[PDB]
């Protein structure tokens, strides 16, 4: 009556609102207001109805009855306040929205709070879906010093004991939603790829896989679907994406030209040799998983005929290799296997392909370690946080973070597109998002390649197994034991 799950790190310190624990553990027994659900639709959890009111500044909750902390004490607005004032407007948590632009919050009340904001709050609901540190912790299970002590939120599981070799957690009696099929849940420090794979096989895990949990490479799939285990692939929420750069690569100025870049490259050949076939091509630059992600289109089939016929349009002529005013069309694809695996033999396929269309690709492979590229890999954030993390961070001119890099800068004709839509409202996102995907795929300013899938392999006893909506979640729901 036990499901077994690996971990590749012990579980940490659980404090919801601190940045040491495995997310997918904070899952477990924390909960939020709003449920981030498939698609990145917002469902109701801690709170049961929302309305978000004076252009994005006013946010009035509605909190779900008849819940109780695990350790008995009633879950209401005072408990819900004490929680958010124990994070909302600390400056450790300015890169969220919401804290940041946090004005004040007032009880109405047992069930009734409302919050209000400086400034409009872009993504409220999402980011209020995180694992932390948007979550809820019985106040009265910490001490007078204010410093987290036990995990006692009001999730369905409960931590019976934590250390380096496991943590083990069982069902949560007078839960206020649906409970678990099974009894109980233990977390298995494996730190080694090798030995999660071999756990999975002797039947002493159930359960592997997750970026953030127990990671398991496209190779440990293939191998596991050879023993017979089922292995079960989500498309996945983060795009691999190439990037142009125009300003150093004269070009690539040429829309043209990146067009033809872009479908004389094959992604099923990219998800073949970097994800054993496990990866779907992009079409768009965020998948439909994602919420937002606009009118969906099929991935570019490899067209190499179509691809030369635009480099000779744009007046790039030669066998083997294009040139024009006699110049060779040569780019530069940069790329650094430590900050991507797998990036110098995406480079070398491209590179292959590049070459039957007449571009000269030469592979500059680096260490981690600045617009120096014509052609560049960045990876979106994923879920949570997107489309309006990634098209900000990498697509916004007047964004500027140290850590970041841009995948592409029009501040006359893109930022102001990406400015209307992190502006709009409701009904208004998606028409008003929807343009700024027109603008960057009329004009080829991007070429998405592949979804990155995230693989779980589980035991054949395990029926009712949902692959996770993020990385930060642990999927126990649904699952049920055959024995
Ligand atoms: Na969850």
């Amino acid at each position: 009556g036990t499901l077994r799950v690996a971990i590749a790190k012990p579980a940490g310190n659980l404090d919801p609102q601190s940045h040491y624990a495995i997310w997918a553990i904070q899952d477990l027994m924390f909960e939020p207001l709003v449920k981030y659900g498939k698609g990145g639709q917002i469902e109701p959890c801690l709170a049961t109805d929302w309305k978000i009111e004076d252009g994005g500044k006013t946010l009035h909750l509605t909190l779900r009855e008849g819940v109780k902390f695990q350790d008995g004490t009633k879950f209401d607005a005072a408990a819900c306040k004490w929680n958010l004032e124990r994070w909302m407007g600390i400056d450790q948590f300015s890169w969220m929205n919401c804290s940041k632009h946090f004005q004040s919050l007032e009880v109405v009340d047992d069930y009734h709070i409302t919050v209000h904001f400086k400034e409009p709050v872009l993504a409220l609901m999402q980011e209020l879906s995180y694992t932390r540190p948007t979550r809820f912790l019985s106040p009265k299970s910490v001490d007078a010093d204010g410093k987290f002590k036990e995990p006692v939120g009001t999730g369905p599981w409960v931590q019976i004991s934590a250390d380096d070799t496991q943590s083990v957690f069982e069902h949560y009696d007078g839960y206020w939603g649906d409970k678990p099929t099974y009894e109980r849940l233990e977390a298995k420090v494996i730190p080694d790829a090798r030995s999660r794979v071999a756990a999975l096989r002797a039947g002493e895990i159930d359960l592997v896989g997750g970026f953030w949990i127990a990671p398991l490479t496209p190779e440990e799939g293939k191998q596991l679907e050879a023993a017979g285990f089922n292995v079960v692939v989500d498309p996945g929420n983060v795009t691999l994406v190439m990037a142009f750069n125009p300003d150093r690569a004269e070009p690539l100025k040429d829309p043209q030209v990146r067009k033809a870049v872009s479908i004389g490259i094959d992604r099923a050949a990219i998800s073949k040799v970097l994800y054993h076939g496990y990866a779907k091509p992009a079409g768009n630059m965020f998948s439909a998983a994602l919420p937002y992600a606009g009118k969906q289109f099929d991935a570019p089939v490899r067209d190499a005929a179509a691809a030369s016929a635009l480099l000779e349009k744009a007046g790039w002529t030669g066998s083997p290799i294009r040139s024009k005013d006699g110049k060779p069309l040569t780019l530069e694809l940069v790329v650094s296997p430590d900050a991507v695996p797998g990036s110098r033999v995406i480079a070398e396929v491209i590179q292959s392909e590049m070459k039957e269309v007449g571009i000269d690709l030469v592979i500059r492979s680096v260490d981690h370690a600045e617009q120096k590229y014509d052609l560049g890999f960045f990876l979106t954030y994923g879920a949570p946080y997107d489309p309006f993390g990634s098209l900000v961070a990498l697509c916004l001119s007047t964004f500027k973070n140290d850590v970041e890099g841009k995948l592409v800068t029009d501040p006359v004709n893109l930022d102001p597109l990406i400015n209307a839509a992190t502006a709009a409202t409701g009904d208004q996102i998606e028409p008003t998002i929807q343009k700024v995907y027109d603008w960057l795929r009329d004009n080829d300013a991007i070429a998405p390649l592949v979804y990155v899938p995230s693989i779980w392999a589980h035991s054949k006893r395990v029926q009712g197994f949902t692959s996770p909506v993020t990385e930060y979640d642990m999927p126990y729901e649904n699952i049920v034991l055959a024995e």
